[PDB]
């Protein structure tokens, strides 16, 4: 404000504002037992399997 | 939920629930009089029968 009084008038002003980001994390979990994965590779030897 | 707090994650789950049936009994009790049962098989030869 340019006001005509005895209050000490001030020049131009300028601010510098400076951010920063964050990091976040997710961790899941899976049920796999090797008795399942064992029979993933053998096949055909009976119509049961 | 997979969440990134400081925590041991959990395997998935699976539930097995058993049910049954319920036995019931219902009993009705007809009486029949003997003089009825005789002339049910009557010869039917009169105009009073």
């Amino acid at each position: 404000i340019a006001h005509g009084d005895g209050r000490r008038p001030n020049k131009q002003r300028q601010y510098i504002v400076m951010k920063a980001c964050n990091k976040h994390h997710i961790g899941a979990e899976i049920e796999l037992a090797a008795a399942d994965i064992e029979l993933l590779f053998a096949e055909k030897e009976t119509p049961l399997d």
